[PDB]
């Protein structure tokens, strides 16, 4: 019978950034609509509650950006968002912004970035991948089961992934069942507030730690309650009869 207690850990890690780059505060604008061929669809378990949680789909932004260099193109520039869809509604999850970037790195070199736009529930439990197009999602509770939609675009170009997250083994001891006032996830939308231009970042999501703190701060509470974190993510599984 396994012990659920706290257990001695070090504070949260300081790493290094990959790179210096300008932070562009207090920016806001319409998150665009997640709606409408048809979009890859992805599953991702945990054989326990307490277990890390991974939304992994190699999404090759690695042949786009060789494909710009073979056009002699001087930037790129990239959007990543992620929402929650339900009946009718879709709920705005992350938002994060890339501005002049350069095609002959790995993806994310760029000149300007905001910082991540988060759902504040989220963010207490859940970061982005090292190459910040996946997300670990550190015991989540089982109301976090549902459908989530990732959203590339690369120079305006969008592409689309589907995770359908399914947590059987239930809530984890240490789950975070809410943030303040026991608030779950924001606000659901539906396509026409979005197609109206009426879900503003700033004005419902918030701007958060680069990913290099997100995963320390949240590893951190995940480990001072037992939790390892794994060293590799494998890419999610498709549909399988
Ligand atoms: C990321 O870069 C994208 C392009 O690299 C930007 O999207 C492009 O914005 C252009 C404006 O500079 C659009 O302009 C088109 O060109 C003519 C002018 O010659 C206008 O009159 C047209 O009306 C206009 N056409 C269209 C189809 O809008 C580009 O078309 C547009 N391209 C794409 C693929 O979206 C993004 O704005 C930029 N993203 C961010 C966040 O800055
Ligand atoms: C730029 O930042 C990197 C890491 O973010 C650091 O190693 C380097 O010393 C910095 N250089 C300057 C000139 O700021």
């Amino acid at each position: 019978p396994a012990p659920r207690v706290t257990v001695y850990v070090d504070p949260p890690a300081y790493p290094m950034p990959r790179y210096n780059y300008t932070e562009r505060w207090h920016t806001t604008g319409p998150i665009p609509s997640p709606f409408a061929q048809p979009v890859e669809v992805r599953y991702a378990t945990s054989a326990a509650a307490c277990d890390m949680l991974a939304l992994i789909a190699d999404p090759q932004v690695g042949r786009t950006l060789w494909e710009a260099v073979r056009r002699h193109a001087r930037a790129y520039n990239a959007t990543v968002i992620w929402y929650k869809i339900e009946s009718g509604c879709a709920r705005p999850l992350y938002y994060m912004e890339y501005t002049e970037c350069e095609p002959r790195k790995h993806f994310g070199y760029c000149r300007y970035r905001t910082p991540p736009f988060w759902d504040s529930f989220l963010a207490g439990f859940a970061y982005p991948t090292d190459d910040e197009l996946g997300l670990i999602m550190a015991a989540p509770a089982r109301l976090v089961e549902g459908q989530y939609r990732r959203a590339l675009y690369i120079d305006g170009t969008v592409a689309y992934t589907d995770f359908m997250v399914s947590l059987p083994a239930g809530d984890c001891w240490f789950s975070k069942l809410g943030a303040a006032r026991g608030y779950t996830f924001g606000a659901c939308f539906p396509a026409r507030d979005y197609e109206q231009k009426k879900v503003l970042r700033l004005t419902y999501l918030t701007q958060y730690y680069p990913q290099e703190a997100h995963k320390a701060i949240v590893d951190y509470w995940f480990m001072r309650h037992g939790g390892v974190v794994p060293p590799y993510f494998e890419e999610s599984k498709g549909y399988e009869p």
